[PDB]
């Protein structure tokens, strides 16, 4: 592969689409490679991840269980529901719904996470709370897919995404619990993270969760690293690009392998 910098250029020009990066030391937070990591991107599914952040802080505070039974209707769901449709008699748990979310990407149980959290307007309130002032979301799904050309709405910025991912996961702002077990629900990912897996070399950590949008809209946010450690949070989206998925999937992972062929910083 090329360097990472060569290799994101090249997608860009490839795709002829805008390429966002970061990665950043966990522990740390120092950022060691990045481009335009202050643009902005929509986050697509990978606000699941910040959702079920807010949720757990609301477990933590004792305003919530991931134990609640939550009970909906099928006029309720929206396009993409896979866990989520097979619940329509029982309902499903606040956990399993994160679970169902994250792993599973379902669309209808982040609906119904948003709202326990105040809707787009609550986890916008919730990134201020924590620092991050650039991530927004202002739809629910699936609008907030869409990626209107030059919309500010619904999304993030790869610095701002790693900083809050790190803040989440690391930071005194969960309890020790919900960090775990929102890395875990990442560690799980059923969409991408066995492909993922199975063609990273051996001895390498990978969690993540990726989202796809409108207008070639997609992106990952990873946590990556050798001897099998979650050494660094990888982010990065594409948008604005008229390539097919399999190309769009194909340069994000040429970008991932420009990293950890060239990882030693």
């Amino acid at each position: 592969s090329p360097q990472p910098l060569e290799q994101i250029k090249l997608s860009e020009s490839q795709l002829s689409g805008r390429v966002g990066m970061i990665e950043m030391d966990l522990a740390s937070g120092r950022t060691l490679t990045a481009w335009r990591a202050d643009e902005r991107f929509p986050m697509m599914s990978t606000f699941k991840v910040v959702l079920c952040g807010a949720v757990l802080a609301r477990v933590d505070a004792g305003d919530e269980q991931l134990e609640r039974k939550i009970h909906y209707r099928q006029q309720d769901l929206v396009d993409y529901s896979p866990v989520s449709e097979k619940h329509l008699a029982d309902g499903m748990t606040v956990g399993e719904l994160c679970a169902a979310a994250i792993t599973m990407s379902d669309n209808s149980a982040a609906n119904l996470l948003l709202a326990t959290v105040g809707g787009p307007a609550g986890l916008t309130a919730f990134l201020r709370q924590i620092g991050d002032n650039v991530t927004r979301l202002d739809h629910w799904e699936t609008e907030l897919n869409e990626a209107l050309p030059g919309d500010a709405r619904d999304t993030t910025t790869p610095a701002s995404m790693a900083a809050t991912l790190r803040k989440l996961l690391t930071s005194q702002r969960l309890s020790a619990r919900s960090q775990r077990q929102l890395l875990q629900w990442m560690v799980d990912d059923r969409v991408a993270g066995p492909l993922i897996r199975s063609v990273l070399p051996a001895g390498w950590f990978i969690a993540d969760k990726t989202g796809a949008g409108e207008r070639g809209a997609r992106g990952i946010v990873a946590l990556l690293g050798p001897n099998n450690k979650a050494e660094r949070i990888v982010v990065i989206y594409l948008r604005d690009t008229p390539a097919s998925m399999a190309e769009r999937n194909q340069q994000i992972a040429g970008i991932g392998a420009a990293l950890i062929e060239h990882w030693q910083r």
